[PDB]
């Protein structure tokens, strides 16, 4: 897959820039086809861990294509408007509008940033900005990176912000295979959002941080980068700590001897081992309601009796790590394609060591409610988050309030 699917956008990406035959001349500079690149953007298997190779390509013809992908990807769950393409000192600058605009920009090394950056912000709080960097030969730790990201900020703050910049964000491709890393800054004094480590922002909402909205987060930088860990501490309770993990398993490639069932399973575990891992290394001292969350990005041609029947034991599995890290509960959200329709259909299983005795996994689906916001709908018999809504934050112990 790396290589095949890397072969396969060089490809995906051309076909859609080629409007002629054989011999005449095309264009220097057309529209691409949406309906070659609809099969990229909308594609179930992870795209942004290679997609950012051909950023910086040769052909500039390229890289266009190539961005929008990134862009209508990225930005696939908002309205998005028109996009026009400029050129600007050294690299084009893409250009886009959302609902507010953003700019994407390419570079080969982080030391000609500063360059095109000031440069950029010409084509113009509310708009985005980020940044691909191709490579960092020179630098080795990553707090060397983000020093220079700190001056290469502070040094352009003003025209930052005569941009409108809520956030700009610096992404660094690969070609191994590892998901790109991302460092976001926020607002009018910018500044790292630790909260949204390697992720695309506009992306972001797969992480659910909404649902900490009663505690006080902290996260955990980790090796690995499917897995966003936070400390999380009661706004009314300074003895309420707890630690949620936000996993995000995004498939790279199916197998074929193998059903769904298997597959989401196994992925699932595999999670689930360096979650403990990480765990089971940081200082959980008086940690006490601890929360994992795995969120599968992929959409699936399993049946939710299926999906259900993959996670039976899931966690008895794991009882002892479970046991000493105080772990309690767990929260999958997996995507169906209904079998007629064809159209995605969400689910939600919850898993609950609560009771003690026994374990108890509770299904739902995501459904509209009647004012507009989304809503748990058990699959089975009422559960205990019938219909209350996804966005639903977790409640602090209150009986630790003075």
């Amino acid at each position: 897959s790396v290589k095949e699917r890397t072969e396969q956008i060089e490809h995906i990406l051309k076909s859609s820039v080629v409007k002629v035959a054989y011999g005449s001349s095309n264009p220097k500079r057309s529209e691409p086809d949406l309906n070659i690149l609809k099969d990229l953007i909308d594609s179930n298997y992870v795209v942004f861990d290679v997609l950012l190779q051909f950023l910086t390509h040769q052909d500039p013809v390229v890289t266009a294509a190539a961005a929008q992908v990134y862009i209508r990807r990225a930005y696939r769950a908002y309205t998005i408007g028109d996009i026009r393409v400029h050129e600007g000192v050294t690299v084009p600058i893409v250009e886009w509008k959302f609902q507010r605009e953003g700019i994407l920009m390419a570079v080969d090394h982080l030391d000609d940033v500063d360059e095109i950056l000031s440069q950029s912000l010409e084509v113009i709080l509310s708009n985005v900005a980020n940044v691909c960097v191709a490579s960092t030969e020179g630098f080795e730790s990553e707090e060397e990176i983000l020093v220079r990201l700190r001056e290469i900020l502070d040094l352009n703050k003003q025209e930052l912000i005569n941009a409108s910049i809520r956030r700009i964000t610096f992404m660094f491709g690969f070609k191994d295979g590892s998901y790109p890393k991302y460092y976001t800054f926020n607002g009018p004094n910018y500044n790292e959002n630790e909260t949204i480590r390697h992720i695309e922002p506009a992306l972001a909402f797969q992480l659910e941080l909404g649902r900490l909205s009663n505690f006080n987060i902290k996260p955990i930088f980790t090796d690995n980068r499917n897995i966003h860990v936070y400390e999380a501490v009661s706004k009314t309770s300074p003895l309420d700590k707890r630690f949620f993990t936000r996993g995000i398993i995004r498939t790279g490639h199916i197998r074929d001897d193998i059903s769904i069932q298997e597959y989401l399973t196994s992925e699932a575990n595999r999670l689930m081992s360096d979650i403990l891992d990480n765990l089971e290394v940081t200082d959980t001292s008086n940690s006490d309601l601890n929360h994992i969350f795995i969120n599968f990005i992929a959409v699936f041609d399993i049946s939710p009796e299926d999906v259900e029947a993959a996670f039976g034991g899931f966690l008895e599995r794991f009882g002892k790590r479970l046991l000493r890290l105080r772990v309690s509960s767990a929260e999958i959200r997996i995507i169906i394609k209904d079998p007629q329709t064809g159209a995605p259909v969400p689910l939600r299983a919850l898993i609950n060591n609560v009771s003690g005795y026994v374990i108890k996994t509770e299904m739902y689906t995501e459904v509209k409610n009647a004012k507009g916001e989304w809503v748990f709908k058990s699959l089975g018999k009422p559960g205990s988050m019938h219909l209350r809504p996804i966005a639903t934050p977790y409640p602090v112990k209150e009986w630790l309030q003075p």
